[PDB]
Order: structure tokens, then C-alpha cells, then sequence
């Protein structure tokens, strides 16, 4: 999964809050953690969730409003905007 590793273009986000997964579909993270997100083109429609990776291999759902979207980064609506904007 090349967006997860950052081999492909991907979105980067910073967790605002701690989050413990309650199902296997979800991934845990801590406030301040950096995650890679699928591009909007690869995002599933699950109200209140986004597809992300903490570890660069494992993917799952995180609550959209538990992270700050920082922008699109090249592979080696305030939120809709941030998904198309460039990461510094």
C-alpha cells in the first residue's frame, strides 16, 4: 500500500487527541502522532472516518475530526481544501 509507506502521493495529518481502536477496522494513535492518509481518490465513504496508516504498513479507519490534515505530500471546506493543498 504505497500511500501508507509514502512511496506514492499521500496526505499527512497530525493527531489532536489520543484514540484507541475499538474494532479491527480502526487503528490506534496518540495526540501529536503523524499519520499518512489515502488521497481523496482512494478514501472510502464511512461518515466521520478517514483511511490512514500510523506504521506505514497497517491501514485502518481513524475519526476524521481527531486529526489536523496538513496537506498532500509527494511519494518517494477547511478539510476538503487541506486534502488538495501542498504539505510544507
Amino acid at each position: 500500500i504505497n500511500w501508507a509507506s509514502g512511496e506514492d502521493d499521500h496526505v499527512v495529518a497530525r493527531a489532536e487527541y489520543d484514540f484507541a481502536a475499538v474494532s479491527e477496522e480502526e487503528i490506534s494513535f496518540r495526540a501529536g502522532d503523524m499519520l499518512n492518509l489515502a488521497l481523496k481518490e482512494q478514501q472510502p465513504k464511512v461518515r466521520g472516518w478517514l483511511l490512514a496508516s500510523l506504521d506505514g504498513q497497517t491501514t485502518g479507519l481513524i475519526p476524521a475530526n481527531y486529526v489536523k490534515i496538513l496537506g498532500k505530500r509527494k511519494g518517494r471546506d477547511e478539510q476538503e481544501a487541506a486534502f488538495e493543498s501542498v504539505f510544507v
